[PDB]
């Protein structure tokens, strides 16, 4: 960068030896706490996240919670799910929930999800509002 | 939201009883592993990072370096260090560095910091490039 180039030349200039992005420094960024609040909650036990843009941080945290509570059920029901990932992704954000496992659908919640036989939620894990 | 305001509309015409973010779902980011290159190393052991923009990423990186890595000297010379931290904060990149005791200078490495006498590098600590 312009700011390298100078301090660069200035200890060249002075004859002082250096060394230029020779050493990395190890380091760990610290596990952060966090809670996620779905949209609905179905009587059947199915939560329902609505999402219009679904940004990477979001999908992490969707895969985060499914290895971690793997008795939830938490599904989307998005604006669109053929939205790309991003602005030159190749991949939807169904095609993201598919190879995950999330299901999902578009505008609506489908009548089947609704339909599906009731299951036990663990809401000793959960915290309410 | 549009989409929530159809999907709960679509619900309530089926007399689905519904919770809508009534509960909260604990979980964790994980811890991450990363490295970090500063741009000089001087022959009398001090590391110096050339800095233009530094971002609130790059500031929290700065703070883990120095908690998980007590025994090295890292410096930064920034292209300005009045800069804010933000748009609108009222705290400047060098006032930052003070507050958490990082030695920082303006646009050249302080022909000072170079005159100080040699200190060992744990370099069995690093990794070279
Ligand atoms: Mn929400
Ligand atoms: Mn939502
Ligand atoms: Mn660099
Ligand atoms: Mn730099």
């Amino acid at each position: 960068s312009g700011l390298e180039d100078k301090v660069s030349k200035q200890l060249e200039s002075k004859g002082i030896k250096f060394e230029y992005e020779e050493w990395k420094v190890p380091y760990v960024i610290p596990a952060s706490n966090h809670t996620y609040t779905p949209d609905f909650l179905l009587p059947n036990g199915i939560f329902v996240e609505t999402k219009g843009l679904w940004e990477s941080d979001d999908r992490k945290k969707h895969l985060l919670i499914r290895e971690q509570h793997p008795e939830l059920d938490i599904r989307i029901v998005f604006s669109s799910s053929r939205t790309k990932l991003y602005k030159g992704s190749p991949t939807s954000y169904g095609e993201f929930c598919e190879k995950h496992g999330i299901k999902f659908a578009d505008k609506l919640i489908p009548a089947e999800w609704i339909k599906e036989p009731k299951k036990e939620v663990p809401f000793d894990r959960l915290k309410r509002k």
